[PDB]
């Protein structure tokens, strides 16, 4: 065959070669000596910026089928002259739209990519206060939430400037429950959010005392202290959780919010960096039902639920963890459906990712995918992705992790 | 240089320094990770000699006699043999050390906490496929032990540059026939269609059940392979029943007791053992989840779920996840009832976590393959899911090798 990775699906016996990886311009964490594929995180001046800009502009003109043309070479020229005199440059409106989608398309760890082409891109590159950031975010939440008929969106605030503070959103997600450190070492609420909760209270937030207290937003305009904003409750749609047949489940008082809106990622496009570009899609049920509710280091509710189920938790072989997790996941789906709020179960999501893989094979000759992340945390081999070999690599545009602002 | 390895459940951190002793390139490069690929697509005296030096070193260190007379003189012996003959031979205790280390170094094995408890049968004085069969039967009888399974390996003659390999054609010592039917269908185990046809082409009379224990096709150098039927009484099987669902037993589902891989090459200090079958015991997900629920194996999930009267019309009723658990439960219960060793995936991974700990203290790390160590149901309900892992190749090692046909 060719000298590109051969890629096998073991369920179906089919083979593809990934030619897209040749486009990768950035090294990941692996070497021939050892694979670091399972680590969650592993570790601008003119020369560097310009070639990255050049690459992206090429990408753009390729996508509108005008590669090599006059409008393409002039834009190239327009870019290098702007870098020549200010040291940075700016994207045209449709370039941002293209690059933002491309970043979602390029994201190895997102199972939701069948939807990449359908993203609402809000340009907020005129935003100039923390207050204004709030407004923008509120509009984003209203739009995307669409009373339950969730719609994918991204709001792009202004880019990193040479010696100028960043636009940052301190919260890792637009909606997050509080995590209060107790005197008995324990945590009331979401243990994932202890630090940000503590940051909020330090910046003047009067705290609650519940397992599902919605956090305020800490929003930071350049060179300024972060300002604190409460989201009006009518804007934050939540779903109380109940089970289709286990009647007692409604009595646990569990709930989740509708809009999964990540806010601490860096969005890189042709070398430009947008430190505040929160984006939102809709949940896969396992995120809430398996990770958020059952992780030993989150809500940790598995024992509570299995007791109500009257299962034998004294021993592992009764599969009590497995039984409860299934019921909790099904409660997530049932309650989301009932409330008429968009959700996708881990089966549908994975099937649709297989179709996305097939599209991308036809379109780009491959698709970067992080197997450990794409395969769900329950019912793994029950879904088709488990049986699909994946190649992982960094394409740009991209979303990156970035340091916390404090 | 040294990767930072983090457990996200507990926030704890370690550093793998062991991976520096890796001498053998895997499939990844800085440009792209290939960690999810299942397989990768006389060695000049210099190379055999240095792999051998390294192995002997490991061995004399393992017995704390590193640098003594017996150490130097055994290096002499190896230097003498390679120089004269282009190869050398292992002493039984060294072979015994090698095997255990190959198990220890197996990144895709969740059972390594047991790595030091391994019965090693030297079969290197085997000259016929007939003799291989005798050895294979003793191994089975030993390893099964009336249901109280004991880890074991039998090691057949090494490879030799002149000649064909000693090989076991079957991929496990015990396997159920897969028969392709006219109607594109498969009766029995779809993984074993090829090997069933081979048996038939070499004169096996096939049954036609869903669970026909296949015969061994055993091959001595440069001779046609030979057919040998395992005496039904050496093959312990467990019928499947369910703790609460009375109807489950009527499905007539069954699985064998002894998981005994037989197609992997074992490399020790540069010598290659092309037939070296090994067995431990099962982890339930292998039978309950993969073997019975894989769409391309027995594929029983729909059947079961209908028995359970679940809504099969839609994915969001979680009929697959619900049926899957019942099947893994049926498996554990049935083995526990039949007094045959089995570990559920919670117990197994908890113990693997501990093994990761022992190895850290012992060696500065543990090569591990995250995609294989995390079980195929309830991944994140297990501690291994939250554990970062460094994968690489240490020697002694089990490798894959081509099919002998
Ligand atoms: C439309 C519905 C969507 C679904 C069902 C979905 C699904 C997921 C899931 C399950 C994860 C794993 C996260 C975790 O386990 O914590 C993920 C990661 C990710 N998602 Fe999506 N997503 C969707 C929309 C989007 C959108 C609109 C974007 C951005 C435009 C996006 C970008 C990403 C990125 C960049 C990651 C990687 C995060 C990391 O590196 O840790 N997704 N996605
Ligand atoms: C004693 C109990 C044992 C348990 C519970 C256990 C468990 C497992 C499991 C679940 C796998 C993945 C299996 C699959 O999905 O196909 C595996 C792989 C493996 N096991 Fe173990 N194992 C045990 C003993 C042993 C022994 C005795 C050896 C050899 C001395 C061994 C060597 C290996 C090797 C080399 C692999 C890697 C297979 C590959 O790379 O394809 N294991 N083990
Ligand atoms: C749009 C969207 C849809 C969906 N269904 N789920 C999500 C959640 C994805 C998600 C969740 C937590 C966290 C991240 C980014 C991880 C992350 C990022 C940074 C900057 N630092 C860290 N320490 C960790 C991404 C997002
Ligand atoms: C010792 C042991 C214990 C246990 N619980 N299960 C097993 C079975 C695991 C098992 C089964 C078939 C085969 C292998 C490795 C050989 C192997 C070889 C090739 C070419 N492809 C594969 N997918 C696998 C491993 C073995
Ligand atoms: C150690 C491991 O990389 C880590 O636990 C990963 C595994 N896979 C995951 N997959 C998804 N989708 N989300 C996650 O948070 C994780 N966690
Ligand atoms: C393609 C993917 O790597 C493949 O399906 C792997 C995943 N993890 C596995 N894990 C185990 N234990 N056994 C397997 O066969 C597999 N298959
Ligand atoms: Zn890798």
């Amino acid at each position: 065959g060719p000298k590109f990775p051969r890629v096998k699906n073991w369920e179906l016996g089919s083979i593809t070669y990934d030619t897209l990886c040749a486009q990768s311009q950035q090294d990941g964490p692996c070497t021939p000596r050892r694979c670091l594929g399972s680590l969650v995180l592993p570790r601008p001046p003119a020369e560097q910026l310009l070639s990255q800009a050049r690459d992206f502009i090429n990408q753009y003109y390729s996508s509108i089928k005008r590669s090599g043309s006059q409008a393409h070479e002039e834009r190239l020229q327009e870019v290098e002259a702007e870098v020549a005199s200010t040291g940075t440059y700016h994207l045209r409106e449709s370039e941002l739209v293209f690059g933002a989608k491309q970043a979602w398309r390029n994201a190895p760890r997102c199972v939701g990519r069948i939807q990449w082409g359908k993203l609402q891109v809000f340009d907020a590159r005129d935003c100039s206060s923390a207050q204004e950031m709030f407004t923008y975010i509120c509009n984003h939440i209203k739009y995307a939430t669409n009373r339950g008929n969730l719609r994918s969106a991204i709001t792009v605030f202004p880019q990193r400037a040479p010696g100028r503070g960043d636009f940052r959103i301190w919260n890792s997600q637009l909606v997050r429950y509080a995590g209060y450190r107790q005197q008995d070492g324990s945590v009331r609420g979401d243990p994932a959010n202890v630090e940000i909760t503590e940051l909020c209270i330090q910046h003047g937030w009067t705290p609650g005392n519940g397992r599902f207290d919605v956090l305020p937003l800490l929003l930071q305009a350049p060179d300024e202290a972060p300002e604190l904003f409460v989201l009006p409750p009518e804007l934050v749609l939540e779903v109380p959780l109940e089970h289709p047949t286990l009647e007692w489940f409604a009595a646990l008082g569990l709930r989740w919010y509708a809009l999964p809106a990540v806010s601490n990622m860096l969005l890189e496009i042709g070398g430009l960096e947008f430190s505040a570009a929160p984006f939102s899609g809709w949940y896969m049920s396992t995120e809430i039902g398996t990770r958020n509710l059952c992780d030993p280091h989150r809500y940790n509710i598995l024992e509570d639920v299995a007791v109500c189920m009257d299962l034998d938790t004294r021993t592992t072989s009764s599969l009590w963890k497995d039984k409860a997790a299934v019921e909790i996941n099904l409660a997530v789906l049932h309650s989301f459906q009932l409330a008429k709020v968009t959700i996708v179960d881990h089966h549908a999501a994975t099937v649709s990712f297989m179709k996305h893989l097939d599209n991308e094979q036809k379109a780009r000759g491959g698709c970067p995918a992080d197997w450990a992340w794409i395969v769900p945390p329950i019912s793994g081999s029950l879904t088709p992705v488990f049986h699909q070999e994946m190649v992982n690599y960094i394409l740009s545009p991209a979303f990156r992790y970035q340091p916390d602002p404090w």
